[PDB]
């Protein structure tokens, strides 16, 4: 079995990408962000804090003839950014893009805090990471993707995101008209529960390929490209006017400047980012300082290939028994 879903854009900047979920029978189609840097599979609910809702879409277990309550299950989980959420778990159908698992464990939220609130179009997120990170106790749950596995043709997931436009999430296939030349497999290590891999060096516009070896994961569910501070300052040296501002909390430019682009090495191949893709424009209306798509992850303590880079390519999360990661221009 296959499975194929559009996944969206939330905004201008491309801060998050939304893909359709028909959760329960009859369905009920719940837009959510899918987070490769996560395991829990969350929804807005009837039982989330009326106060903490606004404008979402929310499931509710009461309408869905195969909802079950998970007896004593409870679930939460504190996000990178500072983000979190917290409830009860129900199991029910799971679809995306006409590939469906039936018992999936369906994280109800109960409390939301201010920042999912806010974002309107979010009505949850769908980790892709793997099961060792979800969230439920006493009985840890297995991811969409985990529970999947044994029907699709192929063990693997793909992500074709676009900059400024829709793009594809698959599973159990690989397109080969989404990319072009080869796909360049990578090892992953799965020791911290990430899609975590090695890169093999970066250039700044039309400079010098470094080869060093850059450790991170590979994240659709952040948004910006976190590296270490001393390719971050190579890359910002570039730009006329560049400078980290406090104030902001990272890297600002002048929004008059031309970006180069950034090349990061996936083994022997390289992966171009445009410098179109790095501008995350004006810090607030109407201002003159525009906000960079390449920060720092020395704060994070993790380097983050997140949509900035992941964008520029056709990627594939291969969860065979020795999982891989392939990455393909496009």
């Amino acid at each position: 079995s296959t499975g194929s879903a559009t996944t969206t854009p939330i905004d201008s900047l491309d801060d998050a990408y939304i893909t359709p979920v028909q959760i329960g029978t009859p369905a009920q189609t719940l837009n959510l962000d899918f987070d490769t840097g996560s395991s829990d599979l969350w929804v807005f609910s009837s039982e989330t804090t009326a106060s903490e809702v606004d404008g979402q879409t929310i499931y509710t277990p009461s309408k869905s003839t195969t909802a079950k309550l998970l007896s004593g299950a409870t679930w939460s989980i504190s996000y990178g950014d500072g983000s979190s959420s917290s409830g009860d778990v129900y199991t029910d159908t799971v679809s995306v893009g006409g590939l469906t698992v039936t018992g999936q464990a369906v994280e109800s939220a109960k409390k939301v805090s201010s920042s999912f609130t806010e974002d309107s179009t979010i009505d949850g997120l769908l980790g892709l990471a793997f099961s060792t990170l979800n969230t439920v106790s006493p009985t840890q749950q297995k991811t969409f993707f985990d529970n999947a596995k044994a029907s699709l043709d192929s063990p693997v997931f793909t992500a074709d995101l676009g900059y400024h436009a829709p793009g594809t999430y698959n599973f159990g296939f690989i397109d080969t008209t989404a990319y072009t030349g080869s796909i360049t497999y990578t090892a992953v290590s799965t020791k911290q529960g990430f899609w975590e891999w090695t890169s093999t060096g970066y250039a700044v516009g039309s400079g010098t390929f470094k080869s060093t070896s850059i450790d991170g994961i590979a994240d659709t569910g952040t948004t910006l490209l976190y590296l270490p501070a001393t390719v971050v300052s190579a890359y910002w040296a570039q730009v006329s006017g560049a400078k980290s501002s406090s104030s902001v909390g990272g890297y600002v430019f002048p929004c008059s400047a031309t970006l180069p682009s950034f090349t990061f090495g996936v083994g022997s191949a390289r992966i171009v980012i445009p410098g179109d893709y790095i501008d995350f424009g004006p810090i607030s209306t109407g201002s003159s300082s525009c906000f960079g798509g390449i920060q720092s992850s020395a704060g994070i303590g993790i380097n983050i290939f997140g949509d900035v880079a992941l964008k520029a390519a056709f990627v594939v999360f291969n969860g065979a028994t020795t999982p891989t990661l392939g990455f393909a221009s496009k």
